[PDB]
């Protein structure tokens, strides 16, 4: 009940300074992004697109390090506690937004920024009310109360909100039947619901909601013709609006479905959301190049999966085949499941894998998929592989040819988040002497506060205090 | 033949300088060590041992970054090409030691160091002739020809060789029946085969070989009472011998069985070899603190597995249980398989898991192990989980209680190496301004050459050339 021997030299006390001040702050969260994902996308860009990934160029030149992602009582965080660490500077229990397990509210960073006259933008491929954007602006004991969070967004009044989640705004979907779109319009927001409307809009403040739930994966947008915006298209609309504001601005961009694809154990969906993020990176760095008063932070909130390209063949000499084998993919497991519906036949499964993964399943493999979808019978199991039926789908298309991968030699530790430290990267003018090393995720809060002159403190709870509360729940 | 678009900004062209010069050099390789391994050990030290891992303290303070580990024709390397990148500064085809795929020999760095008058030590928990040490000193087209490597070690003449591999020196074990211990003794080497002999010896130069193959895992040494040295004990014998040499010294220390544990999918065995490495780290950094003419490089050669502590329980709130569930473990899967012999009964499998992993196997789980050991029937399969029967043993003790882990909630992407970039850390005097970022693993060669003023070059082979050669095999 006091600190481990050596605490004065641990990662928590590693609090490196920027040594620079800024007027604008962009925070680009790669949700669920692991170093295995990085390696696959890095290789894919070079080998299959003959290009160097923009993220590789940044990690090869600009200050970067590592964050610990553990939450207050668990060595594996989820998104609200991770976002809270960023936005509030303190460890919380998994589950609440800018709040402690006892209900103590915290003040998150973009709320502080708005109070200081910065415009605020939230842009994501998740529901716009999801944990990562929401943890930066509002407090709520239940991350999943997104119908209420949408109301909190209206009252908070950020200049730009872009993402998914029509189910939380549309009077025909909300449980209370309220037309929140109308209420945003009454406060002067331009409301947009398609890519076309988004780009055409000349409204200064924007609410854009482009899907019932999360925005589709890049792989599905790209190859299945879905009329939804890319993350890039959403940033292109937000950035000039925020930049026009006299008092400066803060923006969160979230590549929020990297996490989701990693949950499915779908390496091809992960890759395309990482590649979609890379296009955004190019946009954001070009903006910072033109705007040296602006700091860009690129950070993963935790690892998920993790989905590693693994050694294949004699002396692992065939390991790169798994990268090639991603290029034929044309849809995610999520879209496949949608296509297949609730009572697919083995023959239909087999065709879906052929058409959308480039995979020729054996009878017994397609049958496993049928059982998982129809009878909730999972293979090999459903605890370590806790996301179903997608994880059974991944195992159904496992590599069989040990001499040379016939299907991607990418495996998965789990269908859940992992405890690995993950990427933290700074892109800005004058940071050459910043040495990050391994810091705590709460240090992202300190960096944001230093950059903008918005350092303040939020209350702390000890691990033992939190465990007692959790015992009593 | 042409380089990818953006190659001038890639990680290969990130070649940061030490800006300091040294007399001695210690290279500490964590073989197969991933960021998931790191998170588990970091958590175990704090939560179960009440202390901050020395490696945590180092990453929280001294310059560290990442290395890309891919080899010349594969995005997943093995240990010989990884070592060559370090010791020779060029990419090679997996399998050869300090040699290209067409038989072109390369000059590895410790050979250059000896030519320049440095004493040389190799200390490892693998067989002393294994790829990571051997790649720093000798050339050989086949990393597996360790009987010949042992002969090459005789002419190389390193001041200290310590590790496993009696099968490669013992006249009763070598195919050619030749008594290499006698040959090393003839050259003035003290020969030691046990920890007591090692500590008692006053020989200036040392050959110490402590097991028939690899040295036992730390967990087995520690709890099964085996009479073999720890990595620390081996380093304690080597370091003062090397430090006495007037011309300075180079030393490789290898925590070489982190890799093997991750291959097994045995998280408890991985933990204890990481912790054993951590004790050595404390020893090496104290040596550097007293000898500022000495640089310490700490580096993983690639990730293996990988074995991630994953989200378990409601809101992942029970995920730290897996860390706790490691403390009752008392042996590795390798030691357990030794005990179980070739025709175990389920009841004996069930007893081994109880006594050595603290796991209560169901009847069906115990039977899967028997079938794996006796019939080479593997579950769930044997390709993604390519290390058997150990990977089946891991799956036999998978977590079953989804509300709160009853066995460690640690999962594995595979039984093989992965593509993920890994740790590179510098511990020395005067490096506060070194910003590493993501570099190629071949940069370790440039760092060693800079450190000692021994820069030279080895010939490069192109990926196209290499692929041609491999075709024609
Ligand atoms: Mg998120
Ligand atoms: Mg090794
Ligand atoms: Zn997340
Ligand atoms: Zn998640
Ligand atoms: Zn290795
Ligand atoms: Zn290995």
């Amino acid at each position: 009940a006091l600190l481990p021997r050596g605490h004065t030299q641990g990662a928590l006390q590693n609090q490196p300074s920027l040594g620079r001040r800024y007027r604008n702050l962009i925070v680009f969260v790669y949700d669920g992004f692991s170093w295995e994902d990085y390696a696959i996308a890095q290789a894919y860009a070079r080998r299959r697109q003959g290009r160097v990934l923009a993220l590789e160029r940044l990690l090869a030149r600009y200050p970067n390090g590592l964050i610990n992602t553990y939450s207050l009582t668990s060595y594996v965080t989820e998104s609200s506690a991770a976002g809270n660490a960023f936005s509030c500077g303190v460890k919380t229990v998994n589950g609440g937004l800018a709040i402690h397990a006892d209900g103590t509210p915290l003040k998150p960073f973009f709320a502080a920024a708005k109070e200081a006259g910065k415009a605020v933008g939230l842009v994501t491929t998740t529901t716009v009310t999801h944990a990562t954007p929401a943890s930066f602006v509002i407090s709520n004991p239940d991350r999943n109360a997104e119908e209420r969070i949408a109301e909190q967004y209206l009252e908070f009044g950020a200049e730009v909100y872009l993402g998914g989640g029509d189910r939380f705004f549309n009077p025909a979907r909300r449980k209370d039947g309220k037309d929140l779109y109308a209420a945003f319009a009454a406060k002067g927001y331009g409301v947009v619901r398609t890519p076309e409307e988004l780009v055409r809009s000349n409204a200064t403040r924007l609410l854009g909601v482009f899907a019932d739930g999360h925005v589709p994966y890049e792989i599905d947008r790209r190859f299945q013709g879905l009329g939804v915006p890319s993350l890039k298209e959403m940033v292109q609309a937000a950035l000039p609006r925020l930049a026009a504001h006299r008092g400066g601005f803060v923006l969160q961009v979230e590549a929020g479905r990297i996490d989701h694809a990693n949950h499915l154990n779908d390496a091809g969906a992960t890759l395309w959301d990482v590649l979609a993020a890379d296009e955004v990176l190019e946009l954001l760095t070009a903006f910072v190049d033109r705007n040296p008063d602006t700091l860009l932070i690129v950070v993963s909130d935790h690892a998920t999966g993790v989905g590693g390209l693994y050694g294949a063949g004699r002396s692992y000499l065939e390991s790169s085949q798994g990268v090639d084998l991603l290029e034929p993919q044309r849809a995610s497991f999520e879209h496949m499941l949608r296509v297949l519906g609730q009572a697919p036949e083995a023959s239909q499964v087999k065709e879906a894998f052929r058409a959308m993964k480039g995979v020729d399943l054996e009878d017994a493999e397609a049958e496993r998929v049928v059982r998982a979808i129809r009878e909730k019978v999972y293979w090999p199991e459903g605890v370590r592989q806790g996301v179903q039926p997608a994880n059974t789908m991944a195992w159904a298309m496992v590599q069989r040819d040990a001499q040379k991968p016939d299907r991607p030699n990418i495996g998965w530790s789990s269908g859940q988040h992992t405890a690995s430290p993950v990427m933290l990267l700074l892109y800005g003018q004058g940071l050459r002497f910043v040495n990050l090393g391994l810091v705590d995720n709460t240090h992202v809060f300190r960096l944001m506060g230093e950059a903008l002159g918005l350092r303040y403190q939020n209350p702390v709870m000890s691990e033992e205090e939190a465990l007692e509360i959790l015992k009593a729940r």
